[PDB]
């Protein structure tokens, strides 16, 4: 579907960013022709919150830069341990 | 309003939890008689993501325990520096 393809592009762009350990949560909607989205990435649990927020900002910039129809994107982080099977992923 | 009072109770419960530096984002809806909500707390930027996630889990437990109609609550964290005016708050 339309949304599924957009979500796939968001996930691909985010996962290229240094420090990203997968996308854990992602929701998006159209508002008219534009996309509004909210996403949560995994990051190294030993990162500081400060470090994680820099990664989030980099993801925001990357995703917004690659996908023109996204009007609004919020990115936040949660822990994701290497070989984590306890959290969802995209 | 109905939702405003519920949101006020969520914020009060969350802000009592050790390590919480304010609620930055909160959205909630009714699904039938039950509430579904998503919230983002501020935490010390020097906390590890691991530490921040323990705070989030404590907030989840606290809020769910105080407000019976909440069926589903997701809690995540962002940085909030002391005397921060750069992020919204409740
Ligand atoms: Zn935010
Ligand atoms: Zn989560």
């Amino acid at each position: 579907s339309h949304m599924e393809a957009v979500q796939n592009r968001i996930v691909e762009a985010a996962e290229r960013v240094p420090g990203v350990r997968g996308v854990i949560h992602l929701r998006a909607r159209y508002v008219g022709q534009d996309i509004w989205a909210d996403m949560i990435i995994g990051v190294d649990p030993e990162n500081t919150v400060e470090q994680a927020e820099e990664i989030c900002e980099a993801v925001q910039a990357a995703v917004c830069g690659k996908i023109r129809r996204i009007e609004s994107l919020h990115v936040s982080a949660e822990a994701r341990e290497i070989g984590d099977t306890t959290k969802p992923s995209f």
